[PDB]
């Protein structure tokens, strides 16, 4: 399944760079992944975009990236509001938690 296969690349690219504090490669990458949550948004796949948006919160913080820091708390908004419109109460406490993180 393309979909499947491409989040599972990008959750692993992003826990490498994560994980090697790799603050070259983190600008385009959290780019991607800014793009690729409006898009998972758009077609309500809010699975995927929970897990996608948690390990992008985790580099942001990581290296600092105070324009992606921004973009997130608005994706997190967003997200939260069709988590909540979808009464799914095991991805609220998830979105919850990432809140909490990024703050």
């Amino acid at each position: 399944n393309n979909l499947e296969e491409e989040v599972q690349k990008l959750l692993y690219e992003l826990s490498e760079i994560w994980h090697q504090h790799d603050h070259e490669a983190s600008r385009e990458a959290l780019h991607r992944v800014l793009e690729v949550l409006k898009q998972l948004l758009e077609h309500n796949n809010l699975e995927q975009a929970v897990e996608l948006i948690s390990i992008a919160v985790h580099v942001a913080v990581r290296v600092n990236n105070e324009h992606v820091i921004r973009e997130l708390h608005h994706l997190l908004r967003r997200l939260l509001k069709q988590v909540k419109e979808h009464n799914n109460n095991k991805l609220y406490i998830a979105v919850m938690s990432v809140i909490m993180q990024l703050e």
